[PDB]
């Protein structure tokens, strides 16, 4: 009756006086509100989050804005700062008007957007085709291990294209501006995810390859993976939403959502509650039966082993906040992370499930997946470019056969300049190149750097891969160096506007001669390309 | 610069129409507020937790009390409900005034208290007595495994009673409520922990018991333990915490702050994120270096492996929502938990890592830790008590010499009605005993019932413990039988008011008569009686 009520009718030990109310802030209209709003992830949830804690220094939360002040928080909006904060008013970004709303919005509490869980995703499952009814073998004639995943940025699809024909093979429809393409492990399933969250699953064996199955893991993610373990091929895929915070396990047959995790915790520096720690890059293993999963403002990598998925083991790694991209060494034991606003790169030692060490690089690293070659006097090593840096790191990942040079920046090689985005060579190849996609400068934003490994301590040659296009109008920003299965050709994205002209440009790289060019009204805003064999056996 | 703000500056994925302003809610003052929100957490919290999502039904979130209303509200309140939602109006315990505020209250977002990271369990430790300054040998000459830690919750500290001397050896200061006594592996370091989650260590070895170490893990907190694996015993201590949804792990000798866990996730049932799973009961594994943590809102049991502090690794098994209290099983292999408010118990098998049945019991079990034995029919049992019924249900622990009745509810006996809370014996004793501490029966939450485990399908005995203390005014109820080492007698205490007289009964298990009242000054509503011996050695 009520005997269990008397039970847990006792006060609550919190002392109601420390528990607080949360206004103070500056009178807003709902329109007034909402055009801040709009503002605020149109030009500053990419870097301060959604709950304003995603950057460094002081959060943009309502005690500390508060504090600071309305005049304060428009200055600081209007001048920026030299630490990576820039200047909307100074840039004519932002209008005064404008940037004394956003001094306004700050102080109120941030808006939250709705969670994701088991009950959003089941609805936003679907399988188009079912296993049952799949094909048995290859029905097409394509040469999928030479095929590149390109990436429609805008057109919010994606499109393939035969290595040696150089010609589109089809275009599928995706979730909204795809950020990477992965491969399962058997090859013959192509993995796509949109920043919103949205994940489809292509199957290349059919007629034409045609999509299968499709799910929503979140309103925003990056990143989708593939077991790759021995005896573990296709039996599950992995996806990480930057909101909600969180991952999750699918089949990786059917994409059936079996298991939702939140990274909602405790940072590895200050040991403090966070309130959205971004899941960014994952990576199947190799050694274990495992997901190396980072988390960016948390600074975890974390160990997913599906080995029981219904009595989940994660082991938390601790390294360096604001964990981004990375990948593989050559060994594809130690996993290479760049913690870009922390300038470290982390190593996360697969085998023994540790943190290998924290090497200190350049200005803001950014290697996507990385280079690795091996070294005249080095040994073996792994490369990174850089944003905010025009350097080049490499890296010892040779710990058995060069203690000497490991996990150590042995030497430097210099590019273009800043706004480096990947560095790419293959181990077929004589040549490393380096592109500078967000350059300031205009023709180095639209070149290429390539070094000669015969010989490392000569000056680079500069490629002009836009110039090669013959596009026209438009940045005609070059990004994401990529090889053919084969080895002798790199091909090259010009990522020109919208509503401009773009195309792929294939460069040969036993010459280092344009080789062809691909052009097509469907291939708008390409970005990533992802050739199907070097991706799905991690060759970079 | 420039180069990094641009490729971080892209727009978010989140629609800004998608992420919604919280407040609908019907003015109140500043005054009104505060006095709502006191009478929140004095009434309310304990069983809607901190953030109003706690309790079966719809959580009294703003969105939910909004549609409702504000007379559908108050009714509610007023009137109350019959599955665990008590009457506040017809009770008379309210004000019709206060309880319109109360409607108003639960309308407007809830407050938030702050979080509790490292800096502030840091600041909040304190080493009292160094390590190297503390005893190689006991210097007192004290009969410490039958010393008892009762727990003086009301007078914010516990006092020591020697278990053959029946007399008071020392009293100590503690956080305000302490709610369990644990002992560490080696038996010298006595560890309570406050209901304002303050912990307190003390050494039994120094001339008079005194405390070496203090630290704070939360605001408030429930439960406590120390490692007892082979070769880790004594090396760390760990403790849950209600708020925030955390815990955290300790050095052994020190407190020393080492880790902490956020158990902010997702629930078991509906796979939907949780903002408050507040941390239940605590066991030490003996089959793995692990502890085994009970979360209640998301109903997960996590194994927390301590093999490496620096790289945590968490096992999460789901269960049934809102575990509670639970204890060994004979073997001290599987850990039976009580998800009290689903009606069932789950078992854990600290072996195998996994969930080996959910067994369903009587309304709101409360075992505690439990009382086993063995059934002369049906093999070694774990029986629990409720507080929703009189029922006591036997459940077989034998998997191996008993697969037919393992984890199956082989039995139930009657006690004298609902209200209990505690059910004990004793490997060296005849008798079970059950309480019924919250039984809205003045005579029976005086007294407890005695099972004949010699002749189960006899009727309990019943003995008047408050009756046997001869202590005058107040409701004088009976609360937890605790053994002593030899298992000669039976500890009762008798909860009274703060301001009216208890005691401690202890009665004679081999005759049930009464052997010894203590009565002192200093012994302010008794509750928690740990016995060392049995405590550290888990005899239930
Ligand atoms: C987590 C993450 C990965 C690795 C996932 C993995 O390996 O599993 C990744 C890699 C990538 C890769 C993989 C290339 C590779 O070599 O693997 C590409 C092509 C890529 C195109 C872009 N990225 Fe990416 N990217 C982010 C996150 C990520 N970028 C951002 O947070 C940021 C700064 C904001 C955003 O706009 O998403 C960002 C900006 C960009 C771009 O502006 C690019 C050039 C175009 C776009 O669509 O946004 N990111
Ligand atoms: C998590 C938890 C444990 C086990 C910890 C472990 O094993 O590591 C426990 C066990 C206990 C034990 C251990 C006895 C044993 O045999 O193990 C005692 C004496 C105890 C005295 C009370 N408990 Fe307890 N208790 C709660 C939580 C807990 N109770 C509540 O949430 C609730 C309902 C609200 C509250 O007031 O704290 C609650 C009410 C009570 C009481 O009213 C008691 C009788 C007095 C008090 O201090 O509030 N609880
Ligand atoms: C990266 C791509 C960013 C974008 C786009 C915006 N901000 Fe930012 N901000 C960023 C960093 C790395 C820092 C800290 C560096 C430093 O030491 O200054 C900041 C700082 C702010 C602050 C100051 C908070 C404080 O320290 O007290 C405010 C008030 C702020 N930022 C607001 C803001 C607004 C309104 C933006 C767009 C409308 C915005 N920022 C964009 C990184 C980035
Ligand atoms: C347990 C010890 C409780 C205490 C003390 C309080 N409440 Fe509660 N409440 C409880 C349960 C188990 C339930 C659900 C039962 C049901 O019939 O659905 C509730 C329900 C409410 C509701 C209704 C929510 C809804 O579905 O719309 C309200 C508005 C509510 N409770 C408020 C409330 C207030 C204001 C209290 C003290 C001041 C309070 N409750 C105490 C459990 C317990
Ligand atoms: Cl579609
Ligand atoms: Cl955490
Ligand atoms: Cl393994
Ligand atoms: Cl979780
Ligand atoms: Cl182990």
């Amino acid at each position: 009756m009520k005997a269990a009520e008397q039970y847990q009718g006792a006060a609550s030990a919190v002392d109601p006086a420390h528990v607080v109310r949360t206004n103070g802030a500056p009178d807003m209209s709902e329109s007034e509100f909402n055009e801040a709003k709009q503002i605020y992830f149109q030009r500053c949830a990419g870097c301060h989050g959604v709950l304003r804690k995603g950057a460094t220094g002081k959060p943009l939360t309502p005690d500390i804005t508060q504090q600071r002040g309305q005049q304060y928080l428009e200055a600081l909006i209007t001048y920026g700062t030299p630490l990576g904060m820039p200047n909307w008013g100074s840039s004519g970004e932002l209008s005064k008007e404008q940037i004394t709303l956003m001094a306004k919005y700050i102080q109120h509490t941030p808006p939250q957007p709705p969670e994701w869980g088991m009950p959003e995703m089941r609805e936003s499952w679907k399988v188009l085709v079912k296993p049952e009814d799949r094909p048995k073998k290859q029905l097409n004639d394509l040469d999928l291990p030479n095929l590149f995943s390109v990436t429609l940025r805008d057109a919010g699809q994606i499109a393939l294209v035969d290595g040696d024909s150089k010609k589109i093979v089809k275009v599928i429809d995706t979730g909204y501006a795809v950020h990477i393409s992965r491969m399962s492990a058997s090859g013959r399933y192509l993995l796509v995810i949109g920043r919103d969250a949205r994940i489809d699953m292509i199957d290349l064996w059919a007629k034409e390859p045609t999509k299968v199955a499709e799910i929503k893991i979140g309103i925003e993610a990056r990143s989708v993976e593939s077991s790759k373990f021995k005896g573990y091929e296709d039996r599950y895929t992995i996806a990480g939403a930057y909101w909600p915070p969180q991952f999750a396990i699918m089949d990786g047959e059917t994409l059936e959502p079996k298991q939702i995790v939140s990274t909602r915790g405790m940072t590895v520096d200050t040991q403090t509650y966070h309130p959205e720690p971004r899941v960014a890059a994952i990576i199947a293993s190799h050694e274990h039966p495992e997901f190396i999963v980072n988390v960016k403002e948390t600074g975890k990598v974390l160990l997913v082993n599906y080995k029981d998925i219904d009595n989940l083991t994660v082991t938390s790694i601790g390294a360096a906040p604001f964990l981004h991209d990375g990948g593989w060494d050559s060994s594809h034991r130690y996993f290479m992370t760049a913690a870009n606003n922390s300038n470290k790169v982390a190593v996360i030692d697969s085998k023994d499930r540790r943190l290998s060490a924290l090497v200190d690089v350049g200005k803001t690293p950014h290697p996507g997946r990385g280079a690795n070659f091996v070294h005249p006097k080095y040994g073996p090593v792994w490369s990174t470019s850089h944003l905010g840096d025009g350097s080049i790191s490499l890296i010892g990942t040779d710990p058995k056969n060069h203690p000497q040079y490991a996990w150590k920046k042995v030497a430097e090689l210099q590019g273009q300049g800043g706004g480096s985005l990947f560095i790419k060579t293959h181990p077929k190849s004589s040549h490393l190149y380096v592109d500078t996609t967000f350059n300031p400068d205009a023709r180095i934003s639209q070149s290429v750097a390539v070094f000669d490994l015969k010989n490392l301590d000569a000056k680079y040659q500069v490629l002009p891969i836009a110039e090669w296009a013959d596009l026209g109008e438009g940045a005609k920003r070059v990004v994401q160096p990529e090889y053919n299965k084969r080895g002798d050709e790199v091909w090259f994205s010009v990522w020109n506007g919208k509503n401009d002209s773009s195309a792929l440009v294939v460069v040969d790289d036993k010459t280092l001669k344009l080789k062809a060019v691909v052009k097509d009204p469907r291939l708008i805003t390409p970005t990533g390309k992802f050739n199907v064999y070097n991706t799905q056996h991690d060759v970079y």
